[PDB]
């Protein structure tokens, strides 16, 4: 629950949830649409709606996931979000899954208007102030700019550093150990789900270098410079599933 100016943005999208609605988020990448769609999963509706993530991305067979096409549009048969579709012809699809119920979508591309798409909005000066405050401590409205700014240095006065060259500023002050496990994400697809404790064994391999306890360490500094993701946590080995967003594979 560390989300910042979206209370009054998820209302919005909540009122908007007359027997099967499409409901799309449209924004540009980075700007909190996979963020606000988890402040609504997990927003108090225990009593509306059950409730099911399925992440697809640019890549029919996730239909498996909590219990041969034919197989697969049988035994599919609420509210389940969709978390980012890149061209209509894979909702056109996939939508013959499961026909008061409702799908929530967010996608980046304005093309996707399916009844009318409610355009996430950007953090107003102020409430950016907050969020860099928050992620530093603990620029111009765009959420992941001011996720990727890591105060490396905490001197009298930071004036010094006033997308990929924001990446890249955050890339400079890595200390070469970090900087080829961060850029072993590009061996990936763009957006997978990579298991934390399968990467681990990669770094070791790769001569990234007892040696897997501080490879979760140069994990766990990624996250805490907000250049990874951590997807999924569990209680066995705290960090389970991770990923980097698309905007920072990009510079991967
Ligand atoms: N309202 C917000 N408050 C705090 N952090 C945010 C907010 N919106 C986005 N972020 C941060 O930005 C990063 C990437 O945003 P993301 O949800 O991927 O946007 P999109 O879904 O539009 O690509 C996340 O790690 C998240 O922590």
């Amino acid at each position: 629950d560390d989300v910042v100016g979206f209370d009054d943005e998820a209302q919005t999208v909540i009122d908007r949830l007359g027997d099967l609605e499409v409901i799309p988020v449209v924004g540009m990448p980075g700007l909190g649409k996979t963020t606000l769609a988890t402040k609504i999963f997990k927003h108090p509706k225990i009593e509306y709606e059950t409730r099911l993530w399925l992440y697809v991305s640019q890549s029919r067979e996730l239909y498996l996931n909590i219990i041969s096409e034919k197989d697969l549009a049988l035994k599919v048969q609420y509210l389940i979000v969709l978390d980012d579709v890149w061209s209509t012809d894979a909702w056109d699809r996939i939508k013959i899954a499961f026909p008061g119920n409702r799908v929530l979508l967010t996608t980046r591309d304005h093309r996707v208007a399916r009844r009318s798409p409610h355009d996430l909005k950007f953090l107003t000066d102020e409430e950016s102030w907050i969020l860099l405050e928050k992620r530093a401590f603990h620029c111009k409205g765009l959420p992941l700019a001011i996720v990727v700014i890591a105060g490396a240095l905490i001197g009298k006065s930071k004036t010094i550093k006033e997308c990929d060259k924001l990446v890249r500023m955050s890339y400079d002050v890595l200390p070469y150990d970090w900087k080829a496990c961060f850029l072993y994400f590009g061996t990936f697809p763009r957006g997978y789900l990579i298991p934390a404790r399968k990467l681990i064994r990669l770094w070791i391999a790769e001569g990234f270098i007892s040696p897997e306890c501080k490879a979760e360490e140069y994990l766990n500094e990624l996250v805490n410079r907000n250049l990874v993701m951590v997807m999924q946590r569990t209680v066995d080995g705290q960090i389970k599933t991770c990923r980097v967003h698309d905007m920072l594979y990009e510079f991967c």
